């Protein structure tokens, strides 16, 4: 009944979330499609593209500037007549309007570029001069010194037509290049990097599933007007408490409520102005589903025979609230311990996000064996930090590895206590 | 005696998995043969087969397409000239009849293949013409939009002359080559694939140990009506039970007699069948083995001095079933989290095997320092989400690490007390 | 008030540590431009220069070497003709005077450099023949037997124009180019190794974030001043207890007072004799600001609800002190059992820092599947000791698996003592 | 005195290990120059060595195979041509007499090496025939079919001058080539090695620590006596218990005892048949100082304040042999499930090594992530296996996850109760 209807949106939500794995695997399936595509075009445009030397693909000769120039510039001369598939190149013009390349090749570069560091000085008008070349689907050089960064701006129709083998029209993809050129370090070395947009549109010559999802909104409908009503009876049996841990009473209705205006914001409302917020809304949805797992089993405890480990958790947190406060304090002077001693030898400490995954590494196995055997090898440096990285290391990894048993177990042994009155 | 049968019996179905952990040593070095044979064969007709480049292995040129079949085209018009070995090519025609390549050169594509992606429409009569070409021991090509797959089916006999140094005959294998072009993505990439089947025959020219594994199929016989036996002794018991944990009196002389019957299908019966059903019973076997130790250790405690130990397992599972639950449920949760989040950025969230996958690295330090670290160091987007996937794999690394010590330790603090009742 | 005071030098103390985290991060963002260079130079200079292949970057030929000598003989002829920056090469002589090069192309070798090992003998007059190649901006060999080392000192000024994206003028770095081909093995690998320097100056041509810090360090003497009237009070304290854990009342005050001294020392007083000391200075606040953590979290428990798990650390010490020394007892038997067995088949069991590498795999995860398993698959030797390695690695793996859940769970067990007292 | 004898004995005992960390020390750093030795011959014979190309090293080419025959034959041509070092190749004959290649060039093959894999038949008289090859420092070819192996015997002296920089006088060594093609698997893949060993000579033209370490020696023979002193009393000692943990009383010094006649061997007497015994007396050693580190602790406990956790060891190890026993019937039931399910897909269940290794894998968190996410992702096959390699890895790390904590946990809490008895 009522709890029928809690059950009912548990597995409502469940089944909310059984499309949501559908529908994330059906957009995990169109990815698949994306990152072929994006691999497609790295080895594609590529000359020159190695499985992770996109992480070197920067220059050194200018020569070996220019070359990789023409080189593209080929493969936009005689993509057409090269290519395993269909690209549809028409005029295409950006990024700054007039008119069409469908390449345009720009090139940013201070106007008054005016620099000599063997003379110690410099002329910054450093206004960049964006230079563009237009290209019609059927050679010249720039400053060493004078150049901000270069850009190649092309787009690509193409058609999903393997989308046949989905059972669907194959769609209209519209590839959007964009080959950069980025020397704004100026350090002799200028990665390049190429961008590409797909603009998926339907077929010229052109629902049940869809119904289906709608039909899971609509019933994410009436299930937050019941999560609404559920909410507004515990609100009068509050305001009987006020006028006279199950922890979640209401506020998984709320959180569900949120979660659900999430997913709802996904389908339709926000689903027009699409990717992150709809990301962002399936996040939402995440927590609502985590909760459904945990709320359903409290129900479905039916008291858990008694629910002793349900009983388990609640003056822990009363304790566990100061106790994670004190294990972040000291781990907030090893993070800053971090901070002070990963910038000498180290890429693992390199930032604070660094000095999170070092925390990884205390307890988790996996980067014990790395980093302190490694940094003890001393990529290193001035033999009493040679000792300082071992005597920092090894001294971090230890304090916190003796202390975590007895935290979680001075909880545990908190817990024998619980269970001291509560084994009973 | 009888307890001499039940140790017999662990002795014997340990002799019978001895002489198991005997042949699947024995089809281990035959398939120790097999991959070398397979990575010789990858090498060997692979023209550019590179370590780890069949991942990579699909083609961008057109040409570098037809380049490749001309390049195993002399692969089978030369082997006998090339080989370091003795390859065997009679008629072979397959996989359709008429007659005999032995190399049939095939290739699918759509028969109304009909398609514009820069039109928006298509006229698929996809019915796929397979087009092949026989290729007798002693050019042509096709449309890049046209084709589906490309086929090169040859077979190669060959004789296992190093079962010399086994002391056997060499016996007869014949390789029956299945190379597949597959462009059935169309997405301008299109893997090679090469397929091999060893068929494993006797010299033309043409059992101690077959003896002794017949000997031990009927003594797992016996041994099965010894079983059968002593559930028809319990049998009598349980029918003066109810006329009137150590828990596998019955149900492990059942479960022996389960892998029993899997491995003696093994030996003849569905032995004629032969690969995965004897995966499969060797498989059933494995139970049966793990429980000859476990059972077999139950025996030889002999009340291993009173069994304390023996007796630390009974209530905890009257509790463990619903916490085991509990332990389920939050995490089925986290994989919801995880199927939401995966997508963005990962591949190790990519699927529910992903999902099961990051769960090893929530208990096993191997996947933290990696997944925390390397996903806090963004493959990324959107950052909001980059915050969000650190503020959920930091937050996911730590409910579970805190409150698993508790679990097992409120269940290790209740065994305290079953030890309190029980340390007495 | 005055605990406002240690609550302000908490704060001031971790905001003088926000100047640190700000100026680690500063010059971490200018060793990224360093190690740019570093790794831009290593490409650069680098004829061959592969990644990882700097491990590997030693020659065969001798045609080997001199080849790489010309190679980098024309960098220095033509690197203002190639290269994608701006080089300042003046005269820049070394390493010993006279005069320039700027290239200096040094070579030592022994001067009675006698030897034949077909004779078994030689006659060193070992003395070192250093011989050196003025070469002005705008061919010879030496004995196989003869060289000792080789050497290609020259320097290249650059401005640092990319900070005028920093906002910065571009200061001047001369590049000082070290290029060393190493013999002095002699057993026909050479190393070869390109050591750089980079001279930071200001811009010829030619401070309110300073102004900052600067009050930083001097609020940093106020907040000293008020540690050393703290440990004058507390002085006043125990001269009362003579003639009449918290732990840190007066000690902390001094380690911070230590911190303090190392980076008032960072910034002017040792700020001229620049590197490694700044780094030790900062080491020395690291444990300052750890502290700042641990000690800011003792006064803001406010007695963390009566402090039982502050209380919680006193009496364990008191046996934690002979027990980790007895943890270190049998670590140390197992670590001279490493420095026996580490030599045979091994790198990790390489030096007393590696026998602490595989003190990492005892603990984590991450050394445990690798190390026992890779070296039970026998890079090894005779087959006793390949019994050997595998029965010392898997009985080193158990005794401290087990018995390290009872040291912090007999301590533990101990918790929950000191919290059978403490727990009332 | 007596425990000053016993306190001179840890410390002599780890004199005599400091001076073993010394030798291992002395004879790692000879090993470097044999490593370095290896690695150079390795890349020097090298006709195509490349890093890890040594597992690959096999051929398929038979122009392939001849090839590097003629490249390694130019090798020895011109090695005193090419070398950046000094070989010295005199007369050197091997392996069979007759008389001096020194690169003896020589090839097994079946003699009546008769065999049709066609034919499904062979004339196997096959006694393999050598044909060898001497080749006087200053072509033909064989049957595919016909070979059995092919060995390339050389042997190169040189001086070990680096010696000179040790302070030494260079000593002779002969590296005796020993290359080797082995075509014994016959299978088309023929894996190519060079083996090479070094005769360390001293200078033709030809001891204070070789004094301290003989002195280190006999006084671990004073250091013997003394502890068979100390057996005869304590036997006088049991001879009035019988006719009336420490646990080490007398078997230290017996086990003392062992390592010390080990190391002894090591020095002299088995000091001339070398190599392995030594590393065995020396493992001997390994064990004497792991417990010369447990002992000292002993006697430095002092009683260790009334050795409360010294009293912490006994009487779990009563119980704790069958519990051990128990984990291992459990873990060799799994062990038996490894050796089932390992075969199909997987190298890391291939053996009974490697059953061990997937142990690492089970307690520690480095083999979970990798290989229950690898094996799930499924090199795999026959989709009721995929569920099986799941269902039985999943099923397989978690038994004993849970339990294990239990287990060292009940008889932590077993500890708690010799701490119930033992905390008063």
């Amino acid at each position: 009944r009522k709890p029928c209807k809690l059950m009912l949106q548990v597995v409502k939500i469940l089944v909310v979330t059984v499309q949501l794995i559908l529908f994330g695997l059906s957009n995990q399936l169109v990815v698949t499609f994306r990152e072929e595509n994006t691999i497609a075009f790295r080895h594609l445009f590529l000359l020159g593209y190695s499985d992770g030397s996109d992480d070197t693909f920067a220059a050194y000769t200018q020569e070996q500037l220019y070359q990789a120039i023409f080189y593209a510039v080929d493969q936009y001369l005689i993509l057409p007549e090269i290519s395993l598939g269909r690209y549809a190149y028409v005029r295409g013009g950006g990024g700054p309007w007039a008119n069409g390349s469908a390449l345009a090749l720009c090139q940013r570069y201070y106007h008054r570029g005016h620099v000599d560091p063997a003379n110690d000085t410099f002329d910054i008008d450093p206004r960049v001069v964006t230079d563009c070349i237009q290209v019609d689907p059927p050679n010249l050089t720039l400053k060493f010194h004078k150049l901000i960064n270069v850009t190649i701006h092309f787009q690509l129709k193409t058609i999903n037509l393997q989308s046949l083998i989905n059972n669907e029209i194959p769609d209209c993809y519209t590839f959007s290049i964009l080959i950069t050129f980025d020397n704004k370090a100026h350090s002799g070395r200028i990665p390049i990097r190429l961008e590409t947009k797909t603009h998926i549109q339907e077929c010229k010559h052109p629902s049940f599933r869809l119904l289906f999802d709608v039909v899971v909104i609509l019933t994410c409908s009436l299930s937050f007007l019941l999560c609404a009503r559920s909410l507004l009876r515990g609100f009068l049996l509050q305001n009987e408490f006020v006028v006279f841990f199950v922890n979640g009473w209401y506020i998984l209705l709320v959180t569900s409520d949120v979660l659900t205006i999430s997913g709802t914001v996904m389908k339709i409302g926000i689903e027009a102005k699409n990717l992150a917020s709809y990301d962002v809304c399936s996040i939402l949805l995440g927590t609502s589903t985590l909760l459904v797992w945990v709320g359903v089993i409290r129900y479905l405890t039916f008291f858990h025979k008694y629910n002793i480990l349900i009983a388990t958790l609640r003056v822990a947190l009363p304790s566990v609230m100061r106790f994670c406060c004190c294990v972040a304090v000291i781990y907030l002077g090893y993070c800053f311990c971090g901070w002070i001693v990963l910038g000498p030898y180290h890429v693992k400490f390199r930032s604070l996000s660094m000095v999170s995954e070092c925390l990884f590494s205390l307890i988790n196995g996996d980067d014990m064996f790395v980093t302190f055997a490694a940094m003890q090898a001393q990529q290193g440096h001035s033999s009493l930090v040679w000792l300082f990285s071992q005597l920092y290391l090894y001294s971090f990894i230890s304090l916190f590895i003796y202390m975590v048993l007895s935290l979680f177990i001075a909880l545990i042994t908190g817990a024998y206590d619980t269970i001291k009155h509560p084994g009973g």
